[PDB]
């Protein structure tokens, strides 16, 4: 009943290094240490948490578990790529779950520190 997780390698994609994508993954994920981290640091596990509407509402699943992988594989070109994925991972939680949850707060909490942030991203290349 889960789905696989994301894709995180592709060898058909090119790579590269960037200083905006090394800020992704060494500030900016890394900053996977907060209190309110565990419930996005993997896949919403709908199996273990007895959750079958999850992937019927949710079909753009995404998690910082993923994210890493993506950053440490260089699954991404662009950094807007990947700012994009953590947009998706909370506004998923945004659209299954009610304001005031405490998986919401969590949520809200982790998107303001990661927007602040992005607005020190470095310059581009
Ligand atoms: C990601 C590791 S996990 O799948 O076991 C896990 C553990 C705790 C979690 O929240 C406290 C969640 C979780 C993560 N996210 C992003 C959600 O949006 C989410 C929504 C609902 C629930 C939940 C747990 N039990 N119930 C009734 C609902 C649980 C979640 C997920």
């Amino acid at each position: 009943m889960n789905p696989p997780p994301p894709e995180t390698s592709n060898p058909n994609k090119p790579k590269r290094q960037t200083n905006q994508l090394q800020y992704l993954l060494r500030v900016v994920l890394k900053t996977w240490k907060h209190q309110f981290a565990w419930p996005f640091q993997q896949p919403v596990d709908a199996v273990k948490l007895n959750l079958p509407d999850y992937y019927k509402i949710i079909k753009t699943p995404m998690d910082m578990g993923t994210i890493k992988k993506r950053l440490e594989n260089n699954y991404y070109w662009n950094a807007q790529e990947c700012i994009q994925d953590f947009n998706t991972m909370f506004t998923n939680c945004y659209i299954y779950n009610k304001p005031g949850d405490d998986i919401v707060l969590m949520a809200e909490a982790l998107e303001k520190l990661f927007l602040q942030k992005i607005n020190e991203l470095p310059t581009e290349e």
